[PDB]
């Protein structure tokens, strides 16, 4: 089982660069609007406690340099929506895919197209942690890189990159500019809160093991969802939601193992350990594969 | 620090579907030629023991159905080059990138664009194992998917997919149709030679772990090159050459850790084990990052 990104071409055709003064970052060109992090309007010294409303008052359309490659797109309007800037340009992007803006939940995975100066550099899968950080690979100039899922040629944009935390993990917004987690776009000392293991994804991984014939851990017990959630939190595991139970439906139907029966198997794993045995060749339980990821890879 | 693939857009625009009789796989459409695995011409009975030159002489241009999205391309000629078929079509692919065909060396990495029915499905990074298999993620209908590297917008195609071994690893050819490894495109269970670990890549990855604030595995010892290689061979690691030591030069200068000092670190890791500790979140020593891969991502 491997981390597989979505093909990135539909998003590559949407990446541009946005410069204000000497600060350049990336933007997302869809139809006639370019979306980018609002801190592009900041001077390096204005990043500690910026007054974005005041900094933007001093900006006009002609202060924004938007480029597809080296080709300038003329800006004809600007506005700020939460933590993102929306620059209306005079050209509709002919490579605009069918798309949606979606806000994802902790545990969901997405592909990141890492970009610098509007030029895509690499693509990789990330999972949103329960503390609303991601373990990205981002360098200076990566802001405005986006995360996405693709379903039947419709690109669902879910993440735009804004910052690195001192622990070296990353934080950002949805495409309406609302941060995931309790972070703000100021170059201040912020810290990721204590993280937890993504229970729904561990369960998805156990189903993947069962699908492939590795099922020693299937026990004879069951549990209630509430009883499981209370024990799981004693082990730094996330509690399950009703939505988690439902997204495990397909894998549960495929294997014939009830979701609550699998929870009881996981609970036993937590209370006694793996006892020197592996699952899918690994001694660690993997929590960055969603139920969709498991089915997507197997079909 | 993550396993990161190249952006796949330049390759996506080249993928097509190729059908012959009941057999469907993917092709690579560059200019006016479509490249695909030659076993597309085999029925299920032919797959067991095919005489490809005999099977091919009996095919006509119209036995080949090539589809690029919804439009059908007309095959106007066809030839076989080793294990690859070259179908000449009456349309030039307007999305053909600047490209080269290259044969990669064991230990080098590349990105795979997994495709089904001519449609790209996922992208991920692979390494050519020393035994000339790759540890991929490929299902029925993935043949003709390609591996590649991208430099300054020039796509270097290095791999085309043909088969899965009983152990679950994968085998294929360069774009000239020559297999990597002692494998043949016949429907028989084939074993690979004993695999070995790519030493220069493990060392590059340890240096990446230091660039990301992890040093628990470092020690005060040092070792000679020959003494290290005696231990490496004992653990089924590939020899480390002076060319390798030189290629690791930049990473050693960045961290101030001499190559042979890091070799003493790896020797201790190999002789003592990892003690249930982890490096970059991994419980095993990772060998599918090249020194170039580490530098590109880390800088
Ligand atoms: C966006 O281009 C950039 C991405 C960072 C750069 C290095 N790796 C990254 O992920 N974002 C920032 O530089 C961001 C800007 C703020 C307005 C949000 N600042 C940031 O990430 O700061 C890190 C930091 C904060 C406080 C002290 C020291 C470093
Ligand atoms: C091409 O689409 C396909 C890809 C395989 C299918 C499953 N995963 C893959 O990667 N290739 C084949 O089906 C290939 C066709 C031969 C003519 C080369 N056969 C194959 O992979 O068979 C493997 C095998 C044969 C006999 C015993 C055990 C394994």
């Amino acid at each position: 089982f491997r981390k597989m990104a979505f093909p990135s071409g539909k998003v590559e055709g949407c990446m541009v660069q946005v410069t204000c003064g000497t600060t350049t970052l990336n933007g997302l060109w869809l139809d006639d609007v370019v979306y980018c992090p609002r801190h592009v309007i900041c001077t390096s010294e204005d990043m500690l406690n910026p007054n974005y409303e005041d900094l933007l008052i001093r900006k006009s359309n002609h202060n924004f340099l938007v480029q597809a490659g080296n080709v300038q797109l003329r800006v004809i309007g600007h506005s700020m929506q939460n933590c993102v800037l929306k620059l209306r340009v005079d050209t509709a992007n002919p490579k605009t895919p069918k798309y949606k803006f979606v806000r994802i939940q902790p545990g969901q995975t997405f592909s990141v197209l890492a970009c610098y100066n509007g030029s895509p550099s690499g693509v990789y899968q990330c999972a949103m942690r329960p503390n609303f950080t991601i373990k990205g690979s981002f360098l200076n100039g990566s802001c405005g890189s986006v995360g996405f899922n693709i379903d039947y040629d419709c690109v669902s944009f879910c993440y735009m990159h804004h910052m690195e935390l001192p622990t070296g993990v990353h934080a950002g917004t949805d495409l309406e500019g609302n941060f995931y987690g309790p972070f703000v776009d100021r170059q201040t000392a912020q810290a990721a809160g204590t993280d937890t293991t993504i229970t729904v994804n561990v369960l998805a991984w156990l189903y993947a093991a069962v699908i492939n014939g590795d099922r020693w851990f299937l026990n004879r017990f069951t549990t209630t969802l509430n009883d499981f959630n209370l024990v799981a939190m004693k082990y730094n595991y996330e509690p399950l939601t009703q939505d988690h139970v439902d997204i495990l439906g397909p894998l549960s139907a495929q294997t014939g193992i009830a979701v609550l029966d699998m929870c009881a198997s996981l609970k036993e794993l937590l209370q006694n350990g793996m006892n020197g045995r592996t699952i899918l060749g690994s001694a660690l339980l993997e929590d960055e594969f969603t139920p969709f990821d498991v089915v997507r890879q197997c079909s």
